[PDB]
Order: structure tokens, then sequence, then C-alpha cells
């Protein structure tokens, strides 16, 4: 016997950000969760994220990069969880063999973004620690970052929460039951209604967007990560080691300095197994690849990283086609909201799209460009039932 202004299912990254973005504006909230976040089953954990301004997958991201960067500063002041610390972000990659380090000098230099360019040993002398042959060249980000992710869930909504809104926990809903003038959910421990309705289940939507009579292409994959013990006197954050996202020869990798010696953290982003978020394994080294993939660019490139391993993870990317979120309204009904295929890259984007969410569900419109995200678009190939 309770309704809602606007309910949020899926209170992840996206979701929990759009929780207190409606809750911070008074509208009455209700989130519900298949487990209690942040936790590890989704696409939030792992502890840190990076978050890029000059962005590599298209200039035309600079603007929600440095809109999120401002809320993450402001999320910073609202709570006493750690959300960010600047470590900057390395780019580099084989001189003019990668057209991700390419879009990322011109995405810093069409939106004047603060940069340093530097090439060969250069990049060796600057950062004890890197070796990259000379061939190499690179694009510095000193004002870019490293995101908790976990702290900024978990600030969201006990900031959401202290405001009125609702978490429901453990409650994975089923099924929708949508109309032209209210929105309905059905779960094992009951449903509820609202006006609105916002659907951000991450790796999930690719198995219930469904039964919103959609049918849009959303792989999901299994990302492993890794902490392995290193030098100090060159990885550690005290010492300005920067996160860095990198292309090789065979393929994308990213990674974190080592933060009060937790080691430095490494994941290969171009390659991951198909998987279903429901029978996914999540148990670290049970894959040969997760490990040796991992090691096989640190003994190259970070040699003084590669040491016993400290800590692994298993998470999940949710990919479209073209590898760029889904962000709009869905197309049949006005009063529901999708969030999907962010495709690895979509946490530090989270705040920024937590406001975009808030702004669709209760006014059908936002301030930002988010055509590149249309739901419409011809490269996602979305069609209904
Ligand atoms: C996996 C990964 C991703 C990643 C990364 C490293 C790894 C190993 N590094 C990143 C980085 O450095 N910088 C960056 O910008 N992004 C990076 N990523 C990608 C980013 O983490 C993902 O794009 C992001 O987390 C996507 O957010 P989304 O909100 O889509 O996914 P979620 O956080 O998993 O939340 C979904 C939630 O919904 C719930 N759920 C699922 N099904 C249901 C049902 N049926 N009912 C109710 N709730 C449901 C989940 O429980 C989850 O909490
Ligand atoms: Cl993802």
């Amino acid at each position: 016997s309770t309704h809602f202004d606007v309910i949020v299912v899926g209170a992840g990254s996206m979701g929990m950000a759009a929780g207190y973005q409606l809750a911070k504006q008074g509208v009455k909230t209700l989130l519900v969760d298949a487990f209690d976040p942040p936790h590890t089953n989704g696409s939030h954990h792992g502890d840190t994220r990076i978050i890029r301004h000059a962005y590599g997958e298209g200039r035309e991201y600079v603007p929600l990069a440095l809109r999120s960067q401002e809320l993450w500063y402001e999320l910073e002041k609202e709570t006493h969880h750690k959300i960010f610390t600047k470590t900057g972000v390395l780019v580099f990659g084989p001189k003019g063999e990668s057209a991700f380090v390419a879009e990322t000098m011109e995405a810093a230099k069409e939106h004047s973004l603060t940069v340093d360019l530097l090439e060969g040993d250069e990049i060796n002398k600057r950062w004890p620690g890197i070796t990259v042959p000379e061939n190499y060249n690179a694009i510095f980000e000193p004002n870019s970052g490293v995101l908790f992710s976990e702290n900024c869930i978990r600030a969201y909504r006990e900031l959401a929460e202290a405001r009125g809104a609702k978490v429901l926990t453990h409650t994975r809903v089923e099924d929708f039951d949508i109309s032209p003038d209210s929105v309905k959910i059905e779960t094992a421990n009951g449903s509820y209604t609202a006006d609105k309705l916002i659907v951000s289940m991450g790796a999930w939507n690719s198995k219930l967007l469904s039964k919103l009579n959609l049918d849009i292409p959303l792989q999901p994959y299994r990302q492993v990560v890794g902490f392995f013990e290193s030098d100090e006197s060159k990885y550690s954050n005290d010492i300005d080691f920067p996160g860095f996202m990198v292309e090789v020869p065979n393929g994308i990798y990213y990674g974190f300095p080592s933060f009060g010696g937790c080691g430095l953290k490494l994941g290969y982003n171009t390659f991951g197994q198909k998987i279903d978020p429901d029978t996914i394994n999540r148990e670290f080294g049970v894959y040969p690849e997760d490990e040796s993939n991992l090691r096989a660019f640190l003994e190259e490139y970070m040699p003084g990283a590669n040491g016993e391993l400290k800590r692994g993870a298993v998470c999940m990317y949710t990919k479209t086609l073209d590898e760029h979120f889904i962000i709009d309204l869905h197309p049949e009904h006005s009063n529901v909201v999708i969030a999907a295929g962010f495709s690895g890259h979509g946490f530090k984007f989270s705040s920024g799209v937590g406001e975009v969410l808030s702004q669709l569900a209760l006014t059908g419109k936002t301030e930002h460009d988010i055509s590149i995200f249309s739901i419409n678009r011809p490269a996602l190939k979305e069609s209904l039932q």
C-alpha cells in the first residue's frame, strides 16, 4: 500500500547515483537491488576506478567526464568516505599505432585540457618503474585520477537514505508492468508502483530488458584484475606513480599505483570471457589467463610490479555493439528510463549519469547532450519483441 514517485531497479553505480540526485530534490524514491550495494556480484567492486577527462573512446565524452569530476569533488566534501585521489592518468602506446592514444590527444586539444606530451626515454625517466620502447609516445593528464567506487556507492546510498530514499536489498526484480501513467515492479518480496521507472541492472540488463519488450545486443564479459606486490619506491601513489590505460600490440591494459602498499593493480581490458551474470565463476585464477595475461604485461612494461599476487577480483563488463553507452527513455514508454551497456568504461561517469537519469525520469529531458547514447542509434541494432 505504498506508491513512490520514482523506482530505481538496480542500485549500483548508476542507480545509486540517480537515487541520490532524486532524493536530494525531495523526490519520494525507492531503490531495489538483488543484493546490498556496494557488493562484489556486479560491476562496481575491485575498490578503485580510473577517471579520465581526455577520452580516447571519443572526445564527445569529455563534457560528461568534466561534469562527473565536479560531482565527485562535491561528494568528497559531503561524506566521510574517501572518494577521489588525483593520481593523474598516463596513456601511452606505439607511435602512430594507437587510435586510443591519438583520440586521447585530440580530445585534450579540442577541449583545452591540461596535459603533458612525452615519448620514449622521457616516459621511462619521469616515472621510474615504467619501461617502454623508444618508439612509444604518451599523454599524461595530471588532474584526472582514481575513484574509490565502493565508497562512492556507499556514500550516495547513505546520503540518499538520510534524505528519505528507501532501499530494498536482496530483492531481485523479475518482471515489469508498465502503463501510460504508472509503473509497477514484481519481486519475491512484493510489488511496488510509481510514476517513473529507472532501469540500471548492469550485466543483468542483457537478460531482463526483454521483459520490457526490448531486444538490444548486450554481452556480459568476465573481467579480472590483480594486485601485485611491487617496488613501493616506484609504484606507490606516494611517489606519484600514475593510474593508466595504455595500448600495446596485443591489447589495452589499465592500472593503478599502489595505495598504502596494497600493490599495483592491473587489468586487461580488450579480452574477457563471454558469460552469463548468473553462472559466471567469480573465483580469480580458475582460468590460467587470469594471472598470465597480467604478468605478461608487467614483465615487459612495469617489471618492478610483477611480484607475488596479493589479491584478485572477478568483475563484469556489459558491452553494446559500438561500445558506447545506452542512456535514454524507453522508446515505447516515456516514463521508463534505461541505463545500460557501459561497456567496461562507465563508472567514472556514474555521478554524471545519476544526474542525467534523474532529469530524464522527472522531466523526460536532460540538459546534457546524450545523443551518442541514444537507444535508437543504428550501430546498436535495437528492436522490440
Ligand atoms: C568490471 C570492471 C569494470 C570497470 C573497471 C574494472 C573492472 C574489472 N575499471 C573501470 C575504470 O577504471 N574506469 C571506469 O570508468 N569504468 C571502469 N569499469 C566499468 C564500470 O565499473 C561499469 O561500467 C559500471 O559499474 C557500470 O554500472 P552499472 O550500474 O551498470 O552496473 P552495477 O554497478 O553492477 O550495478 C547494477 C546493479 O543492479 C543490480 N541488479 C541486477 N539485476 C537485478 C534485478 N533483477 N533486480 C534488482 N537489482 C538487480 C545489481 O545487484 C547491481 O547492484
Ligand atoms: Cl560495464
